């Protein structure tokens, strides 16, 4: 008989890792917008009225968006337990994280801003027969077919827009981006996001122009902010309350714009649950 | 409601200590003795015979002791967790205080070398009423006349002596040593150690002189030892055996030599239990 | 490891490994997979 390694165990150090949040994801369409900052908030699009050269009376202004969150760590936590892991720095770490997937998901949902709700008529395509069959696509290329950027559907709608395409035999190319593969349809990537909205089998898939050069869609953001840690970003130190918790302000300032109506297509009433019988 | 004291500090780093041994003593007689190197394991104490001069012939030999432990750790136990404390440091260091503590009471109760057992006849003293008055030490003190250095006593004996030299109204003087102060009688230190035996109330009170200048009391040692970490201590890795474990093999040689009969004396039948009873 | 009495020299060979799964999305498994199905191809 010797040490044991129960007893042995209560010498070691372990490495903590620090806290895994399962809900991140990799926020595609954040990174494949164009940004445009606007310095006071205000973003006034002016359109050619009827495309001599007369411009519309009554533009639309986009007006950015405030997200607040208020974070509040006991100060005795933070000075206890802030070896080797920084505590308040791992709060606001997550915390910003969640305000990025709700961003991500306000850019496409919003009812002010976001593409699903600023789709104009004549750029609504719906399916012919539920599934997202390549007539489908080719039907949203046709409506964006002044350089389409990327698709964004829900990865069940990738999946069954696979489904679809191993049922005619034809395989899609795919591209890599920022270090991973992504389903092409005519040298157009489909874009993954889980905050397409998915209810009862059914989803949408959109089609996307971007960048101010063309008349695609940009993303909107505030640049100059105090407590700066990000774009559109801003961390502040709110104070301690009377039972010694620190409380820290993150505002997240952001909106979307659709330059021009061609930039965006929406192909609507997409069916991810349709499995085909192979019988030969 | 935020972040709760026991979820915060999962991410929070203890201090650990090393294993607390509860049985480690200062161990004050190793480091009052003075010690002597034997180089190959045998000391002849040469004497005078009838002290024209003339020599004995079958002056006693001295042999120095081996005491031997065997440490065992599991390799993987001193792979996995010798972070921030080594696995086999710890258990060496611990293993070695052991033998320390064990040397230490060798010194005083051995039957071949051994402070109790190496006593001269008419230099053991018989306390007059079973406690351990001022005149008992006072003969143990013309039993040692020259030159004595120190007492060694158990705890309860030196609180026993200091109940009889309250009740005659003498309070003892106290002198500073190694950091730390001791009762002193006639100038003469009273020195604990739990390894002097207490049996029923009864123990033995020691008085010693030290050095080879003087013709005292002297610790034996081994001193060019394979793996030496120590006085006449070594440590040898003995070889790892098929179910992993790593085996070491810590080796203590001592003895102990009273060069002189009249550098040694033991007061006898010292009751450590008797209380006075004040009134006036 | 050292040499016994029948002058065999022994060693040891020591090998520390685990697996941890960080998050639960990051693994997924297919299950009755059959791998001996053949078609017929007739035309």
């Amino acid at each position: 008989l010797a040490l044991r390694d129960v007893a042995a165990r209560q010498l070691a150090n372990a490495t903590k890792t620090v806290p895994q949040l399962r809900t991140i994801t990799p926020r595609w369409l954040v990174r494949l917008l164009h940004w445009t900052p606007v310095e006071a908030g205000i973003y006034r699009v002016n359109q050619v009225k009827d495309a001599f050269v007369d411009y519309i009376d009554n533009p639309r202004e986009y007006l950015l968006s405030a997200v607040n969150t208020v974070v509040d760590v006991h100060t005795r936590i933070s000075d206890l337990y802030s070896n080797p892991h920084d505590q308040i720095r791992e709060q606001l770490r997550l915390t910003i994280e969640i305000m990025k997937e709700r961003q991500e998901s306000e850019l496409i949902n919003s009812r002010e801003y976001g593409l699903l709700n600023n789709v104009a008529p004549g750029q609504l395509v719906h399916t012919r027969n539920g599934a997202p069959t390549p007539d489908d696509l080719d039907e949203l290329l046709i409506r964006v077919w002044k350089e389409p950027a990327f698709f964004l559907a829900h990865p069940q709608a990738i999946a069954a827009f696979g489904r679809e395409c191993t049922r005619r035999g034809v395989p899609p190319a795919t591209v890599s981006l920022f270090g991973s593969s992504f389903i092409t349809w005519r040298g157009v990537p489909l874009i993954p996001s889980d905050k397409v909205p998915l209810e009862n089998g059914k989803t949408k898939i959109l089609l996307l122009r971007v960048g101010e050069s063309r008349q695609g869609v940009v993303g909107l953001y505030q640049p100059n902010l105090p407590g700066e840690q990000g774009m559109g970003l801003s961390v502040r130190f709110m104070g301690i309350n009377r039972k010694a918790l620190a409380s820290y302000l993150v505002s997240l300032y952001c909106s979307l714009a659709v330059l021009t109506d061609d930039a965006l297509a929406v192909l609507d009433n997409v069916d991810v649950t349709q499995y085909h019988t192979y019988r030969y």
